[PDB]
């Protein structure tokens, strides 16, 4: 028996390997990376690692070979198109190496969605159906961990959390929530040709994420939402390059327009109750 | 400007190319195929042949430069999941080369379809999607070709079509057909990111075949619908590849179940009036 | 007589062409890029630009032809394995092309190094001892530029410089200095057959940059050394994207191991007076 | 499971084969060649036979899939910048094939060596740590027969060994006892991430060859040392062609310079005592 990981030294990947560590022995856990080394404290824990590139087709072969489930993580690359061919060399040599079950991390509600980012997964959900192997669709919500963090010290002293998500809701869930579904779904049966949309079903706004603020620490902060071209430049102006600036920007701007405004029980009925904000928001300070 | 035709030396693209002529000069079309002299009879009529082969990405880099529009004709191959690597390595190069506007053929209502190849025409539709260059999804029909030909008169003098198509409807159209509406696509305004399911809406049965059959040739033909591993005997057992014999078998049972059934105005729109069943039977005679 | 110079639209290279623009006419330099477009602005200067792919021996045998002298800037490839398979085809083009004298940005004290990609420059300095064309080995440290530059600005607000670095000492100097050792080394004699560790013999810590990061800006910074995943974690969830963080991280636990903590007169022998650390804080704002 | 090895035509390679079939079944054997056809004889005993080229990356990740254990042996070669790039392609396509552990022959001593193939294999052994694979450094003697072979009859015709050796010590060692070694690492457990200097103990002078050919043909032969340019001279006169003359001065010059003339035990502890001089010398003619 045999279950593999890519984007293992990635932060959901990683997450997905500790958790599963409490419920599999390291020897049957495969760490499919791209430069090994760099994985080397998971080769001490007994974890297996293995080199694995989507870039390079020639690769895959011998990382896949004899797994029986794979954990296969979207890549982080943003130019989309090129994603679907590094995904579909994926997926193809997910076949070949006659891999047993297949759980993606894929977009929630990407049916409805208003980024091209969504085509991206619509396109390798279908491109893994072709495949014929037993699948898990693990859609993923936007983290929390992205907007809970040490960050929100910043607004904790300025008094503002600045956004460009105006009344825009918000359905994201911890990291490491979704990372324990993607173990539970490795290591237990009846998940077999599932679609999960795995969300918060408490959904919060960042009005409320100010006002928690508020509460948890002891100064007041407001939520002052702003334009997209104003936030990008509220960023700049405090060292944040222009490249991730247009990503916080974007995703944001996403939100503003109900793209994290769907909800759901299927996480919840997978791993039972969810961490609300207010701990997440101390779980940070 | 330029129009491309990929799969050009197949039965479909030549047929495009045909009805391409009639709207614009040979110099601006260009025909892109896996091999290259194989199709000096298409040089002759002073049309652009380009070497392209799917499974090369640099090899389509050059096929497609400089292509206004392009038409995507779908990939050959009996692999489905290969297909997705090839159809989104293709993809990516006309997303690369700058192609303005971009057509493909798939699968009229995918979307409900019981056929494997489905999956294949709706991630290569999302892969399309992906790149944002306008787009006209060709959403063809099963061709008629495929079951009336050089064989009806094989069952003519034998008295009987031998099928496991049941008493399913079949909303098939010809290959030169699909290939007008291709054609027109291409060459007229108005079809940017324009989905059409291209069928009839005058459908047909495997009972009304024969009945056709015999209208026009000597005796007495009938529809025999069989069991579907019967079927492949009255195949495999008289001299025909058995993946092939295969696909068809597994044709007639989706046939047989309503796959072909459904019906659009789509086609008729575009192209006008549709050529009479009768009228292909005996042209394949 | 040529001088041709690698990489010339990256951070070293176009700082060399600077330097080299200094010293002799224009005509007599070549600059080698992947994309000739982009460099045009080199070519209005004078500055023959030729198209130079390290995956493509045909592309180099045209780069290198009739040069004399060769700058070979290391690759940016991950894969440390590609990497000496892409030196390798320079090589060996260089030495086919009669290249007079070849230098080579390596790797400071890479003998003693405990980083994959110290093995890729020793592999690639042997592969140039094997051509027997007359050598430099510019043994570059890292980039003071890659720690001390306006992304400070997030430190100043934030109070704190976050690495994973611990205490280790960090003999980095900035890519001016090295661009003006290298193009010292092509336009003057007595620097064939040599081997030069390019280091700083004045060498600081995170908690001096935060000390001087302090004095300039007016506020206060303290260094906050934390674990390889804590940075990761910090990077990932600021907006940086993974790969990237994990390129950051690295080098922050390279440097905590002692990496960076060798130092050396050549540079100051080749140059003169290196620029102290205040000056590049100053500098980068 | 399975062991491959390359080279698997030459001499080297086919003596491993030999002695790797007194160790494991023949089907467990793997041999890559440059033209399958021309082993046939292999073929024949039960081994599988593989197509790969140094110079085709493509037949090298077809030749190496699936294999656990590859033995690297150098190219024959005398171009060192081709062995570089040829080299390169095979560390590569072993490490995106997943080898388990790879073999390399290299050369003994080489960080002390002068002679110019010491920077192939130095290139080499670097190269193949960047994979990360585990290793053994198989580093061979000069071979025995590079200096006791057929062509010795010339020394008993003319009465004179000439070299320009002088005095120098040789730890020279047969063929086939350096492919016993590869055998015997190849097929036991222990030698992961190894380096052996693989010499004799039981090193000779020309003095002595002279001295054991005068006992065995019965005819006085000396050893007449001479100078660089002048066993040159004597050799073109002979018909060598002066590129091999280059090559076997530069031997001899490093000979008596005492580049053979350290010893290790790493041999003998793996595969017990060596051959006799006088057997090799007798064998030889």
């Amino acid at each position: 028996f045999s279950i593999a990981v890519t984007g293992a030294t990635g932060q959901l990947g990683g997450l997905v390997i500790q958790h599963l560590m409490a419920a599999v022995p390291a020897s049957q856990i495969i760490a499919i990376v791209r430069n090994v080394e760099k994985a080397s404290t998971l080769a001490d824990q007994g974890v297996e690692v293995r080199h694995g590139d989507y870039n390079q087709p020639e690769s895959l072969q011998k990382a896949f070979a004899g797994v029986s489930k794979l954990l296969f993580i979207s890549g982080p690359h943003y130019d989309n198109t090129l994603l679907i061919v590094q995904h579909a060399n994926v997926v193809k040599a997910a076949r070949d190496a006659g891999v047993k079950h297949i759980a993606y991390t894929g977009y929630a509600f990407a049916e409805e969605s208003i980024i091209p980012l969504a085509h991206v997964h619509l396109a390798t959900e279908y491109a893994t159906r072709t495949t014929n192997i037993p699948y898990t669709f693990l859609r993923n919500a936007l983290y929390t961990d992205f907007f809970v963090n040490e960050g929100l010290r910043a607004s904790t002293e300025s008094g503002a959390i600045v956004t460009n998500a105006g009344s825009g809701i918000v359905n994201s869930v911890t990291r490491n929530e979704l990372a324990l579904a993607a173990a539970t779904v490795l290591t237990e049966e009846g998940h077999e040709n599932k679609t999960y949309n795995l969300v918060s079903n408490q959904p919060w706004t960042f009005d409320e994420l100010a006002q928690i603020l508020s509460e948890v620490s002891g100064k007041k902060v407001v939520h002052q939402p702003v334009s997209f071209e104003e936030e990008k430049n509220f960023m700049v102006n405090a060292g944040v390059p222009e490249p991730f600036a247009e990503i916080t920007a974007a995703i944001y701007d996403a939100i503003s327009k109900g793209e994290a405004s769907k909800t759901s029980d299927d996480l919840q009925k997978l791993i039972g109750s969810l961490t609300p904000l207010k701990e997440t928001v101390k779980q940070a300070l």
